[PDB]
């Protein structure tokens, strides 16, 4: 059944975590306002296909806040996959079907390249390698502004403005509170480390996407990369947070993606 | 410095077209609306930078509308192509550096596979080879409901809906009466007719664009099969209708991109 817990790792961070079901591993590490509540109704349904489902706040965000600065500081790809290996190892997770969006799909190619040997098979999905123009000076304001800003700039990026209100308050204000802590960590520093070399990309499988009704400039480059490397790339609906506005489909998509790497 | 005229063809076709400056040919072709007003501004900028720009309202569309029932039915890029090579003819083109969106962009294409020695270079946008759900029964409608519900398509797929309204009344009378036209005859052919197959694309330069704004799922393939032939592609300002919503930026990019394959 659902467990809903902590777990402090030896390299300082508590991590709020949550597992369901039985089977081979599924981990789903969020984008980068850390909030593993968004796969919440996902998780159940990837769980029921006979999966065991891995997923936790990141640290510094949410539930996960009591951690060390830098680890919520400087943030990269590789930065984040360091932390969830030594997570993974406190769990007993040895090899695991991973799926991150954003800052966590730059998560993912860091361990499809760093630690091969832990993915089964990596499923990223808009790899930031440049960020767009409301981002730019994102990390200069106030905490507030931020706020108010990045709630507006995820709402709009939904995909689904409805599930994503309905997604509640108690998430909505944990939202809040990471929203600048995000834009001190996270923007500068990520695309610039994006794992998308060649070198990155070919160690073990990869399913790329890309939200269906993201602007085709925001993650063009995650397209050419893709093709020119011959990565299997493909997209999904919605946008940026395609396990909240369309769970059932993006829940498939894990299943069906996962299921042909299994043996 | 604009001339604006009349060609009956041995096609049957009595063709709309526009001219204006002198030099180097490029040739405008319109998207499946086949107005050819929306180019009005670009094809003055492109002119006056050293250009005999050349544009025409499509067969069957706005003022080409007295034409043929079999020239706006059953649509694929090759038709369209060889109705064009017989207008050029008549008007003394034998080079030009080609645009075209959408069907336009599929004309370009077959233009590129079928009448090499007629291109200087092409510039496709969006080349049509999947269609969302929302054309999948347009042309099962009667004609207000498509005009109703192709109108409102066109002006969310317009880039900039203050300058779609500003295309003015009369374009837009024109407009709704190629809409069901429009339907009934290029939804359903034009996607499975694309010359995006190796042979089609390495016969003259060709370069490829897809609206920044544009959701990506609409033209994502474009991306891919670009970046596995190795052909150039890229961005432009807005939508579906670069010309009409950023004039300037299309106009530069059509000049400069030609340019370039001078001799
Ligand atoms: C906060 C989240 C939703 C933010 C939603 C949003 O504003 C869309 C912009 C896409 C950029 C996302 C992004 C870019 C980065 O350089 C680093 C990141 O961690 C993210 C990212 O995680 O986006
Ligand atoms: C009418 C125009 C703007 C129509 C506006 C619009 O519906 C945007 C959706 C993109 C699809 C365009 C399209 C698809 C086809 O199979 C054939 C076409 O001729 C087009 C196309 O030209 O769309």
């Amino acid at each position: 059944t659902r467990t809903r817990g902590y777990v402090t790792t030896k390299d300082g961070i508590k991590w709020y975590y949550e597992q369901e079901g039985s089977g081979p591993d599924v981990v789903l590490i969020p984008d980068g306002l850390g909030e593993c509540q968004m796969f919440d109704k996902p998780m159940s349904l990837i769980a029921s296909n006979g999966f065991r489902v891995t997923t936790f706040d990141m640290p510094g965000m949410s539930r996960s806040s009591d951690a060390p600065p830098e680890t919520y500081q400087d943030i990269t790809g590789r930065k984040l996959a360091g932390y969830i290996i030594t997570l993974l190892d406190t769990l007993d997770i040895k090899i695991a079907s991973v799926w991150g969006c954003a800052s966590g799909a730059s998560t993912v190619l860091a361990l499809c390249s760093d630690y091969p040997e832990r993915v089964r098979n990596g499923m990223p999905h808009e790899v930031p390698t440049e960020n767009p123009d409301i981002l730019l000076h994102i990390h200069e304001v106030d905490p507030a502004t931020i706020s108010q800003e990045m709630a507006a700039n995820s709402r709009a990026a939904s995909g689904n403005v409805e599930a994503w209100d309905a997604l509640g308050p108690e998430v909505h204000a944990r939202l809040h509170d990471n929203y600048p802590r995000w834009a001190y960590g996270y923007p500068r520093t990520i695309p610039p480390s994006a794992p998308v070399k060649t070198e990155d990309l070919h160690k073990v499988p990869i399913d790329w996407t890309v939200g269906a009704s993201t602007p085709t400039k925001l993650f063009f480059e995650n397209i050419v990369i893709a093709a020119r490397e011959g990565i299997n790339i493909g997209t999904l609906p919605g946008n940026h947070f395609p396990y909240v506005s369309h769970p059932e489909e993006f829940a498939k998509y894990v299943v069906e993606t996962s299921r042909k790497y299994l043996k």
